């Protein structure tokens, strides 16, 4: 309300942005009009660029502005490997750990008191991904709460005596930790999913 | 990524307080849930960048000529409040205070070639030749160049009849001495004043 309409706008429409309050939100219009106008107008012809032209790979359902990703249109990647994923952040996550197999993208996780089902997250086209591909390993690489968890006990259960081999990615004790100082939950989780050797 | 995804990414970088990982994360997340609102903010970008200029009176931002604050005529013309930027302004109208503003591009930096035509000491003394101020406060930020600013300012405007006042600062209220640091302190004691 101090600020004039325009100023205002900006302000609120920087607020769309994830992980930026209102604060941060004013600081940055005003710095962007104060000392850099035409990094302002790149950022918005960025921004136009961007939701007009990029949609979705048609195979792992991540964010393309092909009909393919990089990731599907790469034939330097792993056939056998599927790594089924709750979006395109954690595609992107997965990446960073030198992963070459493929992807594929579900919507969220299934949540009954949400009301998404299967049919909601992706389920169908997960089970089109499979048939259309020549897969040998399915890696569930849903986030490690008791919803992620849900999702990949029913893809398993799903995908159950089709001769794939699904597996799980692997909870416990994070690297660099000393033991006193983990949660303990995950400390527990850590000592009763132990591996021989 | 895709080259308009990577394009995306180095343009929120422009952000203040936006690296690398968090551009990547905004970038993605934009498009996975709001890409309707991406255009929106792309839009209020460019009718911000292009739009707004500076009030005529003041010198804050504003697509307004003159900005709410000096569009008001039920203000207090007898006050004027020097600050370093329209940030300041809105900091100071949360406090209540109904009157004037000034508001200079920052503070003196000679070193950054900033002096006093850069930060806007002729506008500022041409506010109060068009003026009838009775006080001018001055609120740069309490810094060794905001302290800097502050003190050229007043020796600019002394004997012309005018209150100039300076807001309080040294320890900061709510603050308990062992807490502060020694240089806060120092200034705090030095700096005391009759009660
Ligand atoms: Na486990
Ligand atoms: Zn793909
Ligand atoms: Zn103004």
């Amino acid at each position: 309300m101090s600020f004039s309409p325009l100023i205002r706008q900006l302000i609120e429409s920087l607020r769309i942005l994830p992980g930026v309050g209102q604060k941060s939100a004013q600081r940055m219009a005003l710095m962007l009009l104060e000392r850099d106008r035409s990094g302002g107008l790149k950022l918005a012809q960025a921004l136009t660029a961007a939701m007009e032209g990029v949609g979705h790979c048609r195979q792992c359902r991540t964010l393309s502005e092909e009909e393919l990703c990089p990731q599907c249109a790469d034939p330097r990647r792993d056939d056998s490997l599927l790594c089924v994923v709750e979006g395109p952040l954690d595609v992107f996550a997965v990446e960073q750990t030198g992963y070459r197999g493929r992807y594929f993208v579900l919507k969220g996780h299934l949540s009954p008191l949400d009301g998404l089902g299967p049919e909601a997250i992706g389920i169908p086209e997960l089970e089109a991904r499979i048939r259309d591909g020549a897969f040998s390993e399915v890696i569930l690489a849903t986030n490690p709460t008791v919803e992620g968890e849900a999702t990949a006990h029913y893809i398993a259960q799903l995908l159950a005596g089709r001769g794939l081999t699904l597996s799980r990615i692997a909870h416990g004790v994070p690297l660099g930790g000393e033991l006193e100082l983990v949660d303990g939950g995950t400390l527990a989780h850590a000592l009763a999913g132990r591996r021989p050797i």
